[PDB]
């Protein structure tokens, strides 16, 4: 066919029932990601192609850059629980990869209180269970798929995004052909 399964995309041994439709993973240390984000707008890309109706989702993972990886999946559940994910995603993989200025927690909690987020909101999040709860939806999710790898994209928990296996030589020719293929495992 035009669309095969080990050339877009890979088919799960394992099926994940109750799988969110869309389900994206990166890390903030994960350079591909930042790629991903800042470059091609993968998510945006895709979200534009994609039916009505149907829900996105995008988690952080753990197994980057130690401590400071973990904290990060705890400010992404922060930022997911406040819903300022479009504030923050930049300036996070900016001051992670570019700026070297995101050293410790207090770094991270900077990003949100200079995106407007307030301190005392922050910390309350932070802290709060709910966004332990949010934690614990990240890493189980990853558990699902048993991820190894970032960026990672799953369609209905039974299909996985293969970028290695479409043309690079033009990003926007990539995009498309990106978007397309989840538009097309969507409709599967």
């Amino acid at each position: 066919a035009q669309y095969e399964d080990g050339k877009q995309y890979t088919t799960l041994e394992k099926p994940v029932a109750g799988a969110p439709q869309v389900l994206e993973f990166f890390s903030f240390f994960c350079p591909h990601c930042y790629q991903f984000e800042e470059v091609l707008h993968i998510s945006d890309n895709v979200k534009k192609k994609l039916p009505e109706g149907v829900k996105m989702t995008k988690y952080h993972v753990n197994f980057m850059g130690g401590d400071l990886g973990k904290d990060l999946t705890q400010a992404w559940a922060v930022a997911m629980a406040l819903g300022v994910e479009d504030k923050v995603t930049v300036p996070l993989f900016e001051g992670v990869q570019k700026t070297q200025t995101i050293r410790s927690a207090s770094d991270i909690r900077d990003v949100f209180i200079n995106a407007g987020i307030k301190g005392e909101e922050y910390d309350a999040a932070w802290n709060s269970f709910v966004v332990k709860s949010l934690v614990a939806q990240q890493e189980k999710a990853a558990a699902d798929v048993q991820l190894r790898g970032v960026p990672a994209m799953f369609v209905n928990g039974k299909y996985q995004l293969n970028p290695q296996g479409m043309d690079t030589s033009n990003m926007d020719v990539f995009v498309q052909q990106y978007a397309d293929t989840v538009k097309y495992l969507s409709e599967k």
